[PDB]
């Protein structure tokens, strides 16, 4: 089932961006703020059809909603994420918003719920392959995460993918582990390396991982490091990550609070492979202690 939309019913506004193919503009349709993906060359037709068949096969609260599509000319109608991407929220232009440990943990749970859903696809699992914060959009005051694919990814790539190896849906698990580190620390992974992308590939292939987080709870540290293991078969499945993350949310109240506070940013270079979290874990420890201790 595909909701047919006539191009005359759409009021195309400003260009938002350009992915591997097509053009994404902001648009209006049925008294609502929408996103349109349109074709620029007759070459990208085959690629539009592939996108249209995959976007219309998927239905989950954490995967970008396709509203419908135009046929003449070919155009995709999507929900609009006013909050922009997660990368923009974390590392974008000033003023950047303040966020809590509950926000960081919720975003990652929602990402795992969306990926577990993709991995459960019948008759064949859907592997994202490009899980990273520029591919994650935020809605509902930055409280609700939506997985996208816009077509540099080195920092989040599992080493078996870039090594040429025949990989599995476990490459997404690796990518999720990196994003988890990223939302907790509010740092760009492997930013200190720099240079071209192959320098990141070289380090990660040689065993390099993001630095350890000071005062990071052991249940979270243990989950993070398993996700980024060299052996993909040692990484937990997304269903397990969903289960563990859902259980940990009990100690992370306040995820439904909108992002509305401005943050002032200072990033000191971490020494001895150890960094400070951006988020505060004092409340997690207090709430864990009431239950355990
Ligand atoms: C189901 C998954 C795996 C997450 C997937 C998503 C996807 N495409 C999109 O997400 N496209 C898209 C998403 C959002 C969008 O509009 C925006 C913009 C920025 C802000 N708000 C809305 C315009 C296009 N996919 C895709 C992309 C290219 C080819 C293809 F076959 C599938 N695949």
């Amino acid at each position: 089932s595909l909701h047919m939309i006539d191009y005359k019913e759409i009021e195309v506004e400003e260009v938002v961006g350009r992915g591997a193919f097509g053009v994404v503009c902001k648009a209006k349709w049925r008294a609502k703020d929408v996103a349109i993906k349109q074709i620029e060359s007759e070459s990208e037709r085959k690629a539009f059809i592939v996108e249209l068949r995959q976007l219309s096969r998927v239905n989950h609260p954490n995967i970008v909603k396709l509203y419908g599509a135009c046929l003449n000319p070919v155009c995709l109608v999507m929900e609009y994420a006013e909050g922009g991407s997660l990368y923009n929220v974390l590392h974008g232009a000033e003023p950047l918003p303040y966020y809590t440990a509950a926000h960081a943990m919720s975003w990652c749970l929602q990402c795992s719920q969306g990926v577990a859903y993709l991995h459960s696809m019948q008759p064949k699992a859907l592997i994202h392959r490009d899980l990273k914060p520029p591919n994650l959009l935020l809605v509902a005051g930055g409280t609700v995460l939506k997985i996208c694919d816009f077509g540099g990814s080195a920092a989040w790539m599992a080493p078996e993918v870039f090594e040429g190896s025949n990989y599995s849906e476990k490459c997404d698990v690796f990518s999720w582990g990196i994003i988890l580190w990223e939302v907790i620390t509010r740092r760009k992974p492997f930013d200190e390396i720099g240079g071209p992308a192959f320098r990141i590939m070289w380090a990660v292939h040689n065993g390099t991982r993001p630095p350890l987080i000071k005062n990071l709870p052991k249940p979270i540290e243990s989950l993070m490091t398993r996700c980024w293991s060299k052996d993909p078969s040692q990484r937990p499945s997304m269903e397990e990550i969903v289960k563990i993350m859902t259980h940990l949310m009990r100690y992370f109240p306040g995820a439904d609070e909108p992002l509305q506070y401005p943050c002032q940013h200072s990033l000191p270079p971490g020494e001895d492979g150890r960094v400070e979290p951006y988020v505060d874990f004092a409340e997690f420890y207090r709430l864990w202690s009431v239950d355990h201790g």
